[PDB]
């Protein structure tokens, strides 16, 4: 899981992957090997910032009031006030609409049990929960962190997913987004990437070629 090795299997990913009327994105395939699941210590579940972003731009939807409010709509984000999270709450239509529409939430601090009671059903088994910031919080460091942050989720399995990118990056791109995800898997156990059985590279059509090593 050396540089040269990650750049290699991005190249033969890229190579082997049939050209399609679409931009195809990069998902990288971990393998755990000789992990206990079962144990929550041991399950990974953190949001890497890739260094060099995700590909397309991830939707944002800031459930607030207020100045945090009057700046989200002026960011272009969607905005969901106290209002419309009332009526939100009557309409499970409407509700796993906004859910399945936006890949981060943000909610200001003081309305997360009226979150986690209006549109908790929906957000907590689909894993959207918002995140919360201060009042005052300024969400521009914030919206840049996210548009760039995925999420490594092994649940309990040994096995994940997480796209590091797209076919109009470079491949040095996607090995530095690679190698970001990588040291995570190595950060977090002590024996550190010998729990990485096998890894591979895939475009969304591709066939998956594994980094060597």
């Amino acid at each position: 899981m050396d540089r040269e090795n990650i750049l290699k299997a991005v190249k033969e990913a890229r190579s082997l992957a049939k050209p399609r009327n679409f931009t195809q994105s990069l998902d990288l395939i971990i393998n755990l090997k000789e992990l206990d699941l079962s144990r929550p210590e041991n399950r990974l579940k953190e949001q890497v910032v890739l260094p060099n972003g995700r590909g397309k731009e991830p939707k944002i939807a800031v459930i607030a009031k207020g100045d945090l409010a009057a700046q989200a709509e002026e960011m272009g984000l969607t905005v969901i006030r106290q209002d419309e999270l009332e009526e939100l709450g009557k309409n499970k239509k409407m509700a796993k609409k906004i859910a399945n529409e936006h890949d981060f939430f943000i909610a200001q601090a003081d309305m997360m049990p009226l979150v986690g009671k209006t549109l908790g059903p929906v957000l907590g088994p689909r894993g959207k929960m918002p995140q919360p910031v201060p009042a005052n919080a300024n969400l521009t460091p914030l919206v840049e962190r996210l548009k760039k942050t995925v999420l490594i989720n092994t649940r309990d399995k040994p096995l994940f997913h997480v796209l590091v990118g797209n076919e109009k990056m470079s491949d040095e791109e996607l090995a530095e987004n690679i190698e970001a995800i990588l040291n995570t898997v190595s950060r977090k156990y002590e024996k550190g990437l010998y729990h990485v059985k096998s890894a591979y590279t895939k475009l969304t059509m591709g066939p998956p070629a594994q980094i060597e090593k």
